[PDB]
DNA sequence: TGGTTTGTTTACCTTG
DNA sequence: CAAGGTAAACAAACCA
């Protein structure tokens, strides 16, 4: 009843605003973002394997590519994924 | 090849 | 209503 989420206060796009800026660089691909989510939030340090991630993970997707507070940027790398920073323009 | 990952959207509930 | 969490439909790109 003191905390919105089982995880804390912070919404799912507040939990990515953190993890990015964690990096150094301030970029992270998806699944970076996910290792940062089992090893940094408490709450899903144990649910990280296959069958138990699969719904926070579709949240996490759904939430890079719904705010424009994150943009996309191309990772030819070949066969990489993007790397999602935070907009340089704000949300 | 066929299953998985990454991304984009839209929908559905619940709160405040 | 708005915001968030949660589901899910779809598809391109990957990859075992
Ligand atoms: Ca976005
Ligand atoms: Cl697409």
């Amino acid at each position: 009843s003191s905390r919105r989420n089982a995880w804390g206060n912070l919404s799912y796009a507040d939990l990515i605003t953190k993890a990015i800026e964690s990096s150094a660089e301030k970029r992270l691909t998806l699944s970076q973002i996910y290792e940062w989510m089992v090893k940094s939030v408490p709450y899903f340090k144990d649910k990280g394997d296959s069958n138990s991630s699969a719904g926070w993970k579709n949240s996490i997707r759904h939430n890079l590519s719904l705010h424009s507070k994150f943009i996309r940027v191309q990772n030819e790398g070949t066969g990489k994924s993007s790397w999602w920073m935070l907009n340089p323009e704000g949300g």
